[PDB]
């Protein structure tokens, strides 16, 4: 038993398997939060949950099949009482965050059935969202559509974990690229030590690395420092990211909180993150004590009922923190059952 993922259901998770934002009048879900209530399930050892949410993603996301389609990423209450999806565009870290959880859950539980369904799910990912970009070689886009254009695209570096990048390259091409560039992607775009929200690349140009509204560290980017603190430390790419990001431990450890926003291209930090930023920390930060601050910050000040997005990254930080799960080398889950 998990007690912040027995919470977490009780609060978020409906009847019928949907995990639900109530901080939005329309009481929305995203394939985003189908994802980590899957993987959640799973590192809880929850199978009643996770069948339970796959099956309300399938039927409501993809049409009936995550077979046949990847899931919309937005679906809630519109103006006429009627609820459905509101974007049928994708949001790739759901997509991959729950083909990952289908391909693990498929392996530890030893059910065919989810691993069919996670790699059918992966291979149109690979389809749909990933395209090669001059200069860079094979990338994830955020999303099947918007997201790329003659000449320039954009990316979300929060969007594939390294473990996750780790996990993918079994399966080949182009995973087995995707793990190198999504290292260029996370090292090469903060050159204050801040991992922007978002961030184009341009043919020829490069990445567009001048100050710019969505190029800031901030609710979207929270997520790249605790993916990197979950790395296992064996894996020698961990050192190299924790050097990277140095200013965002140092910034925490020196002022006692993390920032909200950080300017990427000039390393200037405004405002205190909100308790999930602090729980994101816990993974990421390596000294002892600045840990304890952190960990100290969520407890006492632990997301209620209306606080979807930092129960959210509480789950993920925390759950870590208190060895909810681990990765191993290769990106596979090592649960704690």
């Amino acid at each position: 038993t998990w007690p912040a993922w027995e919470q977490f259901k009780k609060d978020y998770i409906s009847q019928e398997g949907r995990v639900i934002d109530p901080s939005d009048a329309r009481k929305i879900t995203t394939s985003e939060g189908q994802s980590y209530g899957m993987f959640s399930a799973l590192a809880a050892n929850d199978r009643a949950a996770f069948d339970n949410i796959l099956d309300w993603t399938q039927n409501n996301l993809a049409q009936g099949s995550l077979k046949e389609r990847l899931p919309a990423w937005l679906w809630g209450k519109k103006e006429n009482s009627k609820w459905e999806v509101l974007d049928s565009n994708s949001a790739s870290d759901g997509d991959v965050w729950m083909a990952w959880s289908l391909l693990e859950a498929g392996r530890l539980w030893k059910e065919q059935r989810y691993t069919d369904i996670g790699s059918a799910l992966l291979k149109r990912i690979a389809r749909e969202e990933v395209v090669t970009v001059p200069g860079l070689g094979s990338m994830l886009l955020p999303g099947k559509v918007g997201f790329a254009e003659d000449n320039s695209w954009r990316f979300n570096p929060s969007y594939l974990p390294p473990t996750l990048a780790q996990y993918f390259t079994r399966f080949g091409a182009p995973w087995t690229t995707l793990r190198e560039t999504n290292q260029r992607l996370l090292l090469e775009t903060a050159p204050k030590g801040f991992s922007p929200d978002w961030v184009r690349y341009e043919k020829d140009k490069g990445w567009q690395l001048k100050a710019e509204k969505t190029l800031i560290s901030s609710y979207d980017a929270i997520r790249v420092y605790m993916w990197v603190g979950m790395m296992p430390d064996s894996d020698p790419q961990k050192a190299r990211m924790l050097n990277r990001f140095k200013p965002m431990a140092t910034f925490t450890e020196k002022n006692g909180y993390p920032p909200e926003k950080v300017d990427v291209a000039t390393g200037k930090a405004q405002g205190k993150g909100p308790v999930g930023f602090s729980a994101a920390m816990l993974p990421f930060l390596q000294n002892r004590d600045a840990q304890a601050v952190q960990r100290q910050r969520v407890a006492d000040n632990f997301p209620g009922s209306d606080a979807y997005y930092n129960y959210v990254l509480t789950l993920f930080g925390q759950g870590w923190d208190q060895h909810r799960f681990r990765f191993s080398t290769k990106g596979e889950l090592l649960p704690d059952w």
